[PDB]
């Protein structure tokens, strides 16, 4: 297997030091330069940026500036995501977003595990942790996902949060560590 | 009503697909982004662009790149104020700061409210709920400040705090949830 | 005494209105915003400008734009140094970061501590306190770490972490405060 | 007394050698500058440029390029007013606009008075004198306005018109010195 | 009638409000600002300017910038005419100019009329009043000559003329108010 | 003798057609175009140009920008000479400026003289009259001086002046044509 | 049914004034203009470009500049396609290219059909016909393939061929109209 | 005669050494050069270069860049003229084009013979044979046209030919030569 | 043997994937692409990237933008030589062209043969068949020449000629393929 | 004879006044400068303006920046010679250099020779005294040769020599005027 297979399918790769996933980051890396340098107005120039990082033709992806990325073809996003300013999609392990989603600023989405042990992180391994973002979702600002985690459909995400676990559908929950609050309703 | 007058009255608003409102963010974006890729040592060009954002003449505000604001406007000024790197003043509320500030790197002054409901909140309604800053006040990095909060003068947030309710006069606050620790003695 | 030994001291300094040190915090503002709107793949001129920041030789420090620091001479690094996106190292008080070090996107290493007394605040003293990073580190995304704390080597600190208190060696920490969980086997 | 609050005043001030107003006229200088090199056809740099020259959110204020203003805070503008090339509001003394006014091409409105007496003027002193324009006006071609001047709502001024003296209301002037000629009808 | 058609026709239009011809103003005002920052010593580019301006092929037209106009396309030029610094042909009437005319710098020719009643102006009603200027002509700097104005063959206007009626051919006249002094003997 | 010798004697010279002439304007039309479009902040490039022009080492000659001149090295300037906006000074004859000199904006100071016969003025021909300007001088805006014309030490123009003939030292003149309104009293 | 539905399912479509279309028209362009422009060294820049265009995630397709396409994403490639100097993929109808294929430089593959008749294609509709390009194919230069055509895999296409009609696999084909010389052994 | 006199009247001209005619299409080339670098989403700049090319007001005269002219005012333009890419319009002899007319890409419009004789051609002297191009005419990709060629109105060019003799109204043609296939009913 | 030996000696050489030569087609690419985005009025610049391009002090070779080749110093020119717009010389196998040259707009030489079998082309080999082009000679445009070919002094080939065969001297010769009319006195 | 030849055959030369000569030394100064004002990191650029400037495929031909030559393609290289820091090969006469040549900083190999009378000097004659580097030879810094001078195979010049003479093969040279120390013995 190569390292992006590796990658893939949750095993430990060698994230730092192969040469196809450095390539691959530094592609996803120069978008962003670019894309962060575009002037809001430059409205075409923003969607054929953003269409490149994602690899897709989005609808209704806004994306507030600047926003980071590893790869870029490993988010996997609805129609009518939007993105508030300074997020990182921190793709190694897939980053699946719904429809209607509300990010806040300064969010953080973090897929990769490091070895506690540091002999073998300091080799570079790594292991890449799926996260799910149910559509309808709204997160505040400040938040941080960790990998493996699911957010459920319809829920919220209060400011500051440090999601650690999973949350269900149609939730409110807060805190470091993020936790459960009360259930929504979701009807009119 | 127009939107921005029920965005300034604290009541429901299309703030998503309002066009004037669009407008203004958008020109807010643009003074923001010049800013942010202005040479620190253009004195004079930077003073230019923070007096345009905020749409006054600053007596020592300093803004340490980079910096984002929703509107500029509905940021109310004091002399002497100093906000370090990454800082965002969501000010669809009005956000109101005293004189003699000090804010820390990574801030986000939230004033946007987001119905729970995704059916409404997909509609793109929002509600200002206005941050009140008092004069004299010092706040760590990594500071969330929450709709319609309120920090009293002489106050000091710890960093990493996520103030979700008011903070008396002359108080030091830290945690997520920010929370009271003691009084501070203000005299000589 | 000038302003700089005194802050080199850990004395109070006039941190707001001296002009070498005014001057130094320019220098570092620049180069930042040099690097920050330098090309990812542009290798030779990002290394040229990281030496020039932390005025050394760098081995292997990778520095994720965007980044800012203070001083940046103030910054002892070892080598294998991973530095993620929008990290602030505020070294007024050195920052000494070990070999092998791992610091995820959006931590901030804040060194300085301002009076209480906003009376001797508004007058722009401070009082620097060095951190310390052992080697062998790692750093989850969105850490805060405060005036004069040490992590010891071998130690993983969790995303979101506000570290007040000094963190042993070997050790798993994580949280608001930051707070040891249980000691890391670091052999084979 | 400042020289600016000298100025403001009505009293004589050394506009010619006090720091803050250079300063302040370097500000205005640069902002003109930016302007009447900015392509016309970039609307949303335009305004907010005018609106960073007159420290106000413009209403339907056309500006024509090339301008000039000295202070441009000094100028008072209302709604719906258009200045057409190369026009020059010298503003040492306030000039107050009014709503719904039309200025043709190299108009020159002038509040600033020297020192008949070289041996004074040589220092470098001035006595601003405000000039008020009405609503509801219009200026041809070619007009200075001196200092202290008042020109009347729903007058219309000639081409090539020097006006040395107050014009009353719904008037017809022309001339050097201009003069009225008759008055006007403005009724449906 | 298009708004077009009724300036063209002497009648009143919607000068202001009009798309078609704020789009043609908008095209004659880019290619005068191309015009005005292109370096004098770049014949070439100039000449293409000029020519684009005025949509024909001209035969010895000097144009010393800056300059300016409304349409270009309804400003008819013969051969040798001489255009110095700073000078404005307002062509919502035609003006039409001779062969061998030398015109000073600081001149404006004006076709547009507005209503001297503010509530007709106001809406922005304008009517164009052609400008014929013969053959053999010169125009001293500082001159302006009022919509309607015919100016005979080989006459000349003295610098700070403010021509408000026609002027007879071989006549030399000056003043504000214009007035014929002389007539001028055009022989060998 | 050249034409430029013919025209620096006084006498009727080929303006129009001569190379060494044409290349001698086109030499301050780029200097001209240089200052122009540079920033008025950047004083040394600036004062660098102005020296360039005008062929001599200025003391404290301040030029606002834009200025225009047919050849600057035929304008001969004292120190302390201020210049307001969009002068001309045209210099086929001699322009001598004394020092303290204020000259107001959009003043054109005009040497040439044309032939009123059109056949000889078609063929190019001009002839210079040199402009002399007394020290401790002020003219108000709108300004035109005409060929061969002085303007005596200590003397004041009204904003607007069309001066055709001398005006003689210590005087107040205004007017189309210039008059004298009376004697000024230079003393202490 | 949409312009762009009917244009996908072979119908005849307003491919001149529909809206959708014209921006994903602009879109390509833009691409394509960017590409054409960026110099043949920036091998990381082309090949973001060129992934942009196309949509995908290309592997060993090589564009040699310049390049033209009206959607891009209606282009679907296989591995190792090498397309030399100015050539165009005339996209409305889909244009599949197989793996190892050779395009020569000046090749036009044509999908859009006009109405015959004036008065229909005047309205703008066309009727797209897809090109099958089979694999292991080489097209000589000045190829035109025509609406609708399959070029069987294993197949040569002569220099300045005009393919009117389907070529069978493994054929040597050339001409204008284009017909089959000869079959090729295509094994060892 | 001058040799553009020469080549307007059907003439053998010295189109390679004349100096008019060498400025005259380097002038079209320059125009050209902008053209084909203007960014498609620059409307206004492209419309502006287009107008100056032919030296007329397009209506609806769309150009897919790269374009080419020999001297671009011998092109005469009817409205709605759709120029696809790499067109080239070799206009010595004038070409003249219809409304409604549908040109592809990669089409070439040739008006220039040579000599057959190499030492008058040699010499540099060409003949030029005007192209007449009928109103509701379409046009495949490749296709050129020759000298002295007329198209008649509501004909169709089959991608490919090579039109060497003229072709009636309301007729299809193809070929290498260009032969008429049928005649079309241009009715409803 | 190196590849680039094989290819000069008419051999099977990888073209494809030696870096030697693939180095030598990068640097001219870099050339054409420098020439091709050079101003046509930058004579001196164009003259030396010719130069540079073919390796050659050239003597009246006039090249209209744009043009291609592969190696450039494989085309060996005579003085004389008129390239038209778009030509591209493919001169892996050597391309020599007389003096006295008249080639058309968009004509392509290709000296490059590739495998029938797709086994043999997929690894990327060619043969290179030279072209000789005689001196005197005239090419319409877009006439493909193929590999191997010689065209005789004093021909002429008509436009849209697929030249598969030697074509002898003095002769006229059209089609696809290219055949000999008639023969050409070339004589006075 | 013209001016070239004469110089190419050691005569009195024209040098000064020839245009042909002039534009020759233009086009090499043009390509100095541009390699001399090439990031030394742009490999593939300078390998090309070195080319061009010596009109030659180079083969490890080094030039450290600054470089100067008069005509560039009188100056004939070897393989693997290293030029350091400004050196100026003034090549009227001849320069050639061998294989494995070692030229270091500041060196200067003159080829002109003017006239000692200043009446014929004045007049721009020179004649050109060729300049013969043998290979495997080495020059410190600072090193002059005169005109005619001839180094041989295997010899060594001290820093500073200015070579007035020819030096034998295999000799180490040094001094002002340079003289012979010893020979060196060139075998292992």
């Amino acid at each position: 297997m190569t390292e992006k297979e590796k990658m893939l399918a949750e095993k430990w790769y060698d994230a730092n030091f192969d040469q196809t996933l450095i390539n691959e980051r530094l592609r996803a890396k120069v978008i962003c330069f670019a894309l962060n340098h575009t002037n809001p107005s430059a409205t075409l120039k923003r969607k054929v940026l953003i269409d490149a990082l994602f690899q897709t033709t989005t609808d209704n992806v806004s994306i507030s500036i600047p926003f980071d990325t590893d790869y870029g073809w490993n988010v996997k996003l609805g129609k009518n995501v939007y993105v508030n300013t300074n997020c990182y999609f921190m793709d190694g392990g897939q980053i699946t977003i719904g429809d209607n989603v509300f990010i806040g600023p300064n969010c953080g989405f973090y897929t990769a595990t490091h070895p506690l042990n540091f002999h073998h992180r300091n080799e570079g391994f790594e292991k890449a942790g799926p996260i799910h973002i149910g559509s309808n979702t709204w997160f505040g600002g400040h938040v941080a996902v960790l990998p493996g985690v699911t957010i459920g459909e319809g829920s919220v995400i209060g400011a500051g949060s440090v999601v650690t676990k999973d949350i269900p559908p149609h939730s409110l929950a807060v805190g470091n560590p993020c936790k459960v609050v009360r259930k929504i309703d979701n009807d009119l």
